[PDB]
């Protein structure tokens, strides 16, 4: 299974992780979708970034392989902890993220509580900001297993649907199935869930103080998160750019790889 | 007077327009403000695609140091007309085009008219939808004479103003005061000015029907035209990306040179 990578103690939890490539860091934060590992979300990422940059990507705390542990408390500081305890257990002083969609949200948090140890940010469809509970969220963090509900999940994310096949619909579904997956899952994000778009967002007051370079990109055609979040959060940030690329949903990363891993990299690259 | 470059006969007017680099052709077409020629607006643009482009940028009739025709009717469909006459007499059969404000309504306008001639499309901070004239357009198109006005013009087209030096306006002042220049610019947007944008827009429905892949590109503190407009813009446009320089106003191409040289050569690139 190549979604497992090398194992990690973090904040006290046992975590899964990739580490490729040398050279300044970027940490690489996942989604929060049924099934989701860093390796799912970031497998077309990494391999770009990896040439020029050292790329951390960690199955946050609940999610992928990393532990879950029995009666944890999960919250945005607890899932900040996580990631600033993978950043100490690594020796990683200062580093740049990128956060896609529930790891944009934890991206603006960490930035916010430990400015010092973060450098430029690329936030991905990203939470961090209110927005009204579209009909896609509630029915990604609503999932329950079965290969027809994982299609039609797949079908949310992309903008082009000939990319959700039966095959990759059947592999998911098989990785959302995992032993204790689906019952951590399933309990995250219980109705009502505009409690956790909330919960996950920053005050524009705070967003407002952010000094980084920050990056943010979007999907036009996103059906989980609003185009209307980037454009709110273009707002706030000051060293921001927005790129919004049209025909494509919210899987950037993964419907315009090309695009967002050049963008991305000369983001970086002029630091 | 680098302003001056080569002539040609196009569409009947005896043309100024600057021609550097081989390859694919590209046509870079200005804005409308007082003094404005090609040179002015892309000279920190073209040495940078003319690495791997042929680029032609030509002062549109009525403006810079190409004839103005006495009794000349000026409006969309003649400046349409000149820059296909330019294309035919350089034997550009089909190019890519960029246009600043007034040049990126022309710039739809031809795609519209001649979809065969145009390969790709970058606009920045164009004209193309209809939005309300602000106060930074009124005093643009609205300019009389004087450095102190044109200090005032600069500051309004920028972001950070120390990039306004007293020599900057009493240079732009003096090609704002050349023999006729003044005299054809005052009457070109007289009031009541919102007429010219709506006559310079093209139909939702118009524009809609674009194949053209399209780079929007806008700044975040444009004061010349609304952020909104190119919003607008990039809901209508089906193959198109937005991207929008926080920290930056209409000067794109000026206030964020590199990134904005690195974008539109990578989007050509694609091609």
């Amino acid at each position: 299974n190549l979604e497992i990578g090398k194992s990690i103690l973090a904040a006290g939890v046992l975590t899964n992780y990739h580490d490729v490539g040398e050279g300044q860091p970027v940490i690489l934060i996942h989604g929060s979708g049924p099934g989701v590992s860093a390796y799912a979300n970031w497998r077309l990422t990494i391999p770009a970034l990896s040439k020029f940059y050292r790329v951390i990507a960690p199955d946050m705390v609940g999610f992928g392989f990393t532990d879950r542990p029995e009666n944890y408390n999960y919250s945005k500081d607890s899932w900040v902890d996580h990631i600033i305890g993978i950043m100490d257990a690594l020796e990683i002083e200062k580093a740049h993220i990128v956060g896609n969609a529930f790891g944009g949200g934890l991206a603006i948090a960490t930035a916010l509580r430990y400015s010092e140890r973060v450098d430029r940010m690329v936030l991905m469809g990203a939470a961090g900001t209110r927005f009204d509970v579209t009909e896609g969220l509630n029915a990604v963090w609503g999932y329950t297993p079965s290969i027809e509900n994982m299609r039609n999940l797949l079908d949310i994310f992309a903008y082009d649907r000939s990319l959700v096949t039966d095959e990759l619909a059947r592999l998911r579904y098989e990785a959302s199935i995992q032993p204790g997956f689906q019952e951590s899952f399933s309990s995250m994000f219980p109705e009502p869930r505009q409690r956790w778009i909330d919960a996950l967002a920053s005050s524009d007051e705070d967003i407002k103080t952010l000094p980084n370079e920050t990056l943010i990109i979007h999907g036009r055609e996103d059906q989980v998160v609003p185009l209307s979040s980037s454009l709110r959060l273009g707002e706030l940030i000051d060293r921001a750019q927005l790129h919004v690329f049209g025909r494509c949903g919210h899987w950037t990363q993964i419907e315009q790889t090309d695009r967002f891993n050049r963008l991305v990299v000369e983001f970086f690259n002029e630091a």
